[PDB]
């Protein structure tokens, strides 16, 4: 009896790699390209992997992602796709109140089979819709609250302001119903206010986006792997979940912001030039792209004799095809993920993030060249 | 479903202390004076934690505490005792083979309520018995499984030897059932080659127990809290229970060898002069008192033209009374402990130490002083 | 205007000592003796530093004295005085709920000047009480709450219970005005628990009191000053002050405990035999003494076939005179150590102390001989 | 009350991120690109930001902006302009003296609106003019001083000599008023001699600059920021200013001099090709161009047999437009950059640097990939 009478099973395992606390604590800013999670033990197979996600406290998702709330990104046709694929979109703002309230309003009208699509209690797909913290910013809500609106983003680089504090407060007092996310936070200061202030969730990113230029510019900022884990580890205490936005790039980068504790993660730029996406698509040079800008780029902040300092760039994206194509993509990767590190949901992923059980490691340049393709002369990249 | 979806259940818990793993990485020989054992959260009362505790990879005992083979401490009186109280006997081999088998019978043949008393297959009370790495001692191994002894340590102050080696093995080919104890030792590399060769369980201290000079004289030892941490943790790996044996001062001690890795205690001078120990009682300045002494000792030695290096002491320690009695004191104190430190049963402990969730503080001198009783003009201590 | 324009003032501070987040981030297990406070910059008299402490989140003393709840410190006499002197006192609950109940009558109605006077609302003397976490404890809370207590302790060695969380929660339904004070606690994961179940305040410490032996018998506990320094930092999040409860044996360890964070510092030994104590002076030799005893002790759990595990012991202590000049003393010195580093009130110390303005050093073994007297042929020490 | 008093407000903060003194202990050669600002708390609009900076002891401008005395940068007409615009600009010495005095004083005699014009006290525009370590520059000084110059910058790669020292010494008897700039230097060494014959600021830089090669050649120098924050920590404890030279790219790398102790920034290459800048235009593949040249180069140093060691290159530069449009831009984002770490001025980012309350975050070089502009095909990057 000795066999269990030692240990209590709970057998011995060689203690090879870092935690989560371990790679953090290291002081590097360190990003998603910088390390790996080590591979664990599997026992089950990847398509019984559970991927419902937390949005808010009280918003709960078949799948992690969501999409950014841009003018080349969101509107009601992606929002819909989004949606019926089992995560949700937000609205962009940069239009007029009544234009944003008609797109939630078809949203929330919408109705070859969609087992993961998001519901709300009344049977209808729920949607978000961005805001910002100026004083018309409380007229426009009200139009969105009367069409029906889910949860409202309050869009800003810096979520830490007077200005997103009595905005919060003022949606609280007005619409108790009504799911607020706040940010944009990169650090446990910044995240402790706005809990304080009675956020439902938080949105976690300054300056990682493709399009941003936030951190050349104004030399403020944080690395996104960095931010994630410490915000998420903060807001965990209190029971609010975060939303991991900007600079996902790949399947491997979703999988690491979910491990980091991040509950959805938010896409931009992998999101841009699909069908749903607003916009036309145009060629050059034989290749089709889509308009992709950031929302402090000139020309977005000129949609309407003082100096306008730019934070984001506008460029072009290469077509991607449908969302409703894509998107069962990524969520196989990131039940495969799941698989290979031995968990069987992103839950319980996370759960072994905190206990300690998930490991990581750290990688040189040189091991990020090893990573990727090497040694050949030519080849193809087909995903799927 | 936030509450539940982030973690899993799986609450926050703030980091404060250090993992046993942390507390013996540091290099610093500590033993069982240099630390505490931080409180942990209680569900349940004292008398509803389980001391159930392997001796050897096959024999299970109903209490962690066992007596030491020493010719003051334990002979067939000792041994009925504590099979008795739930723990087990080692009779000494300072004597003859056939004295000793009859010791080893009496306790086999023996027979106010003893529920947890200790019983082999055939409701008989279990014996160990000690022996030596010499010649002749294969003639007393042959007396000894003839008495019906159930387990056997191999008595060494420096186990790790061809001699101990070799005698193994020998038991190993002639009495399959039998089962064996090495010892002792403080390393992992000693213990390799015992496990190696084929023990049941270990033995491990050298130069701590109260007798002993071990480490003045000969340079050699470790210390105890240390030699039971790293050993324990090797030997878990092949599922192989360590006795720690030495420097057993109080309840605290005990309860700090166990939480450290160890599923059976050895004691020596703790169960001296008790009334079941052997040996004759005396005065000495108005203080009753009973002599105990190392085995190493010249007069030990001198029981059967050139140096004999003596390795312990010849001293007296103070009447205790009777086993029946003070037993329960010390059981009683091990359910405290662990009810403080929130674990149901020994089994518990130890999962939660490897596991990490169990945590220490290192003492200072000045904590230590702290700790113990202080700032009074006189005082009392009565344990129970 | 570079003086100023290069650091706005905020003139430039040598860097010197370390801050009480790196003294602590150190791991050593430190208590009081291993440790001083470095002097600043002084700027006014000793006799203008201000000594408002908050017992509760509720409750505000004049002074930061509080007198421990045991059956040879504090009945309605010691809480007078204490009260007096601009403290509180807690009556002990060894003893019938109808004494304990008459003792606390007798402080809410008592009526050679008190400026610093506690008093309620009602200008009366404020009173704590001490009770279990046991069924019959309900009872005794209901006469106490009628006699008009301020305050009542939940009297335990280790608080992060089911029993003591249970406790808390009837307490807070039955009687919403009652101030509850949970305990003991030692680290921040305890202080989690009682937290979020409602305490106002939390009392911190475990075996460090003089008559304690809880370290030797049950291996829990841990060093006082790291206990205080953590649990109040942990604390300090939630507006909950910490009572440091124990191992106090003079005017330097209570400033430390103060600057570590307490807002109140609990006294045992250090006020038994006044005169205000309960029991009867006698003589032993020439000297003045008076009984002082362990709650966990055998004689105070004789008090009113099993065994009982004794946690303290009981002993005796020399004649301190009367609380009335002893106190004053207490209160001087307090004001000259703050004074001494440069702080016109206890708020502003703990205030320095987070802000990393106030600086520490560690101190060797040989430091604390040095910081002795020392190299004397003989000597008489008198305080005041 | 307790809610003030365990703290005294100062609310609780949760430590995230390194100061300054920690990120500049780890001995990394850091500079600009290698860390980031983390974001703090708003409470004001970026209109509010006060920018009011030291160039000497004596010497205060509206803005920290100051032009280089380099031939491709500054002569009257850039003088004159950064002076309109709220900084000064330094005229060089490669030229005769009666040439340089004739440009200082076109500037002291000048004259849309320019409510940020920097004065001296008659109402003049303030000029800088540099002087050499020979013995014709105390001729060359003579002329400056009849002009009526307010500043003179000793122009070295090294300053830390005998001949700048001596230099000094002669300006400050013999004209008590001249405020005198000493450098360039990057280390506290160097800064201490200087601070001690007198020097009222120092010039900070040795290799950074766009067109320097000293530190290829040479081997000497140190890494910007490190060079920075070193002298003007080391300067601070005397009240002198530090200029923030070379190696300046964007407002990002303004804000972090500035944040890092400078006072002032020196601009090079940022300011080249303006129209202001000396110089003709010119056509290279389509490009409007304008020569931009090191000190130390080979046809600098042939503007008046033996080996000239280079120092410098001699290359081109892009076209920037007027000065009187690109100015406004970096003023407004240096003023978005204090709003984002919650400063209402440079004053209040220098002191919450050193008290430790602005915080700093390494970034690895994926993170500084990932800070950048990514994962687009093409892209248009409009600054304003
Ligand atoms: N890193 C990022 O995540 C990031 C970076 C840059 C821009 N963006 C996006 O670009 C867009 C612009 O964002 P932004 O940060 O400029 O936010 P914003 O447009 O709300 O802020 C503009 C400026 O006005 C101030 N302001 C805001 N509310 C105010 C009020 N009520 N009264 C007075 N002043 C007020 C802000 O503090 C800020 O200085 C947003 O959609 C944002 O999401 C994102
Ligand atoms: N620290 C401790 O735990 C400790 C220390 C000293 C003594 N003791 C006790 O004192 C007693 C003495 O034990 P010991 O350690 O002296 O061991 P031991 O009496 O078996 O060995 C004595 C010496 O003889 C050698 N030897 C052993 N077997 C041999 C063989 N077959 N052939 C040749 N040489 C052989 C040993 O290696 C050793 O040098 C034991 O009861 C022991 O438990 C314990
Ligand atoms: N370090 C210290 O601070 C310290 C240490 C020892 C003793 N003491 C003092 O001595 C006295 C003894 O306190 P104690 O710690 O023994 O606590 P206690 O007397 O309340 O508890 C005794 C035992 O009974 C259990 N128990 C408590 N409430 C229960 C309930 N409702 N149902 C079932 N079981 C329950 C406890 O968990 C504990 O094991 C107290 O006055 C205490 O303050 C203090
Ligand atoms: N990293 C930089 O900041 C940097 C680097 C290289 C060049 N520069 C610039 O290029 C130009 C060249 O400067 P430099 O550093 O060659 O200094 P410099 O021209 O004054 O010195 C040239 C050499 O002559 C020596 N010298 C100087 N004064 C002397 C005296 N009175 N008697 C005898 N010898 C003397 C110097 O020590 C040096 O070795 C300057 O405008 C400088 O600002 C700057
Ligand atoms: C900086 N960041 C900006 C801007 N507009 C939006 N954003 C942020 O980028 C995210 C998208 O990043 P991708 O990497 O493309 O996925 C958005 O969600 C938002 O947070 C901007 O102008 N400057
Ligand atoms: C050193 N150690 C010795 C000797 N004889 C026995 N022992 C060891 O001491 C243990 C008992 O220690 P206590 O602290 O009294 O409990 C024994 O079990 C054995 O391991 C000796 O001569 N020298
Ligand atoms: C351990 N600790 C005990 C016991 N009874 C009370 N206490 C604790 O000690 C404090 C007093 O300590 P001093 O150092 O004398 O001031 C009390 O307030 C309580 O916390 C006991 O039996 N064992
Ligand atoms: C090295 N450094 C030189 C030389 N001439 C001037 N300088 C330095 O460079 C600064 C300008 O740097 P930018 O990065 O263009 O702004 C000047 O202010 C001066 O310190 C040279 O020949 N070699």
């Amino acid at each position: 009896m000795a066999d269990y009478l030692i240990s209590g099973g709970t057998s011995y395992v060689p203690d090879d790699g870092l935690t989560a606390q371990q790679l953090f604590n290291c002081g590097d800013g360190l990003t998603y390209n910088d390390f790996l999670i080590l591979p664990g033990y599997i026992d089950f197979t990847a398509d019984q992997v559970d991927l419902t996600s937390a949005l808010t406290k009280k918003i709960t998702l078949k799948t992690p992602l969501v999409s950014s709330p841009m003018d080349t990104v969101t509107e009601a046709g992606m929002a819909i796709a989004m949606a019926l694929t089992g995560g949700i979109g937000f609205i962009h703002h940069n239009c007029t109140p009544e234009f944003q309230a008609n797109e939630v309003r078809k949203v929330k009208k919408y109705e070859r089979d969609y087992p993961l699509a998001s519901k709300d209690a009344k049977k209808q797909l729920p949607c978000g819709a961005a805001i910002g913290t100026h004083e018309d910013d409380k007229y426009r809500l009200d139009l969105l609250a009367q069409a029906g609106v889910d949860v409202v983003v309050l869009d800003s680089s810096q979520g830490n302001s007077i200005f997103q504090i009595n905005m919060i407060k003022y949606i609280k007092d007005k619409y108790p119903n009504l799911q607020v996310i706040g940010g944009n936070v990169v650090t446990a200061a910044q995240a402790k206010n706005l809990i304080d202030a009675g956020v439902d969730a938080l949105r976690v990113g300054m300056g990682s986006g493709s399009i941003c230029i936030t951190q050349e510019v104004l030399a403020c900022g944080r690395p996104q792997a960095t931010a994630v884990y410490k915000v998420s580890e903060y807001a965990r205490r209190f029971g609010v979940p975060v939303i991991a936005d900007g600079g996902i790039q790949n399947v491997g980068h979703i999988a690491k912001a979910l491990a980091l504790g991040a509950s959805t993660v938010m896409m931009g730029s992998l999101l841009a030039a699909t069908t749903e996406a607003p916009g036309e698509y145009f060629f050059s040079d034989g290749i089709r792209l889509k308009k992709y800008r950031g929302m402090g780029s000139l020309d977005a902040m000129d949609k309407h004799d003082k100096i306008k300092v730019a934070q984001g760039v506008s460029g072009a994206v290469q077509d991607k095809g449908s969302i409703h194509k894509f998107v069962p993509y990524l969520i196989a990767g990131i039940q495969h993920s799941c698989q290979d590190i031995g968990a069987k949901s992103l839950t319980q992923v996370r759960a072994m993030m905190y206990s300690g059980e998930l490991k990581f490691e750290k990688r040189t340049s040189s091991a990020q060249v090893e990573g990727g393709v090497h040694s050949l002369h030519s080849y193809e990249k087909r995903l799927f």
